[PDB]
């Protein structure tokens, strides 16, 4: 079961307001108007949603997922995409995925890890990033999904 | 633009775990598995989502909306449905709507008010309720939508 969807406008995306690096396109999602974040090109890819432990139930396993598409111009996905959940104590769930082997122009969902809240509140960060000196191009971001 | 969708499983719904008063049905929403909350009957209708000011951007006008359906067995909607946003300082946005005049078996969206965050964090409550000694029956709840 899906408890929340968070759209990229709610994310902190480095360069997201820079038109030479990122685009925004309005589109319909099951009657709701959302904006997809479309990466043209960056060296510094960093996309981080912020929600609060208090937004969730305690002692329940949550999984997080981000739905993306590679464009026809997709490139530089040979480097590891770092996946992260940061809990309010600073502890993290850390992962890695290589996108170079994926087919373009189809939505797929990347899992970014599982968490549980024991002992209640504080920021919880949901992100992916790659900071290497190579160009990442042509990733479109639909939504963060949080399940339990 | 829609920043978040919150599904009723994330809400605090009085009697929601009581099978004599409420039902849960799994259904598809633009590829995501959600559970609709279906009210059979209560006298005490109370449905309240909790998110944190920190989940939003400051100095930006947000509107909140809840998508519902009246069933074929819909009843007791002649009383005012109280709509509420409670900010972290305790201040509220308060509204009222009468559902008795609405057609059943079609999704519609109820606006529950607008807010802006000036001076940052704390619980923000999104709810509707009616506590009168009358039976409310046959309301299905899809999702809270938060826009800016
Ligand atoms: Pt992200
Ligand atoms: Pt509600």
């Amino acid at each position: 079961s899906t408890h929340y969807l968070a759209f990229p406008r709610a994310s902190t995306i480095t360069w997201g307001d820079d038109t030479r690096y990122w685009s925004w396109a309005t589109v319909d999602f099951c009657s709701y108007a959302i904006e997809e974040a479309r990466l043209l090109q960056v060296s510094w890819l960093d996309c981080r949603w912020s929600m609060d432990a208090s937004d969730f139930k305690q002692d329940i396993w949550y999984n997080a997922s981000v739905e993306v598409m590679l464009t026809s111009n997709a490139s530089g996905w040979n480097v590891p995409l770092h996946l992260e959940i940061e809990l309010p104590d600073g502890s993290k769930q850390e992962s890695q995925i290589v996108l170079a082997g994926r087919q373009p122009n189809v939505w797929f969902k990347i899992p970014i890890g599982k968490f549980i809240l024991r002992g209640t509140s504080g920021t919880i960060r949901f992100g992916f990033y790659n900071h290497e000196g190579n160009w990442k191009r042509g990733l479109n971001i639909r939504t963060l999904a949080i399940q339990a």
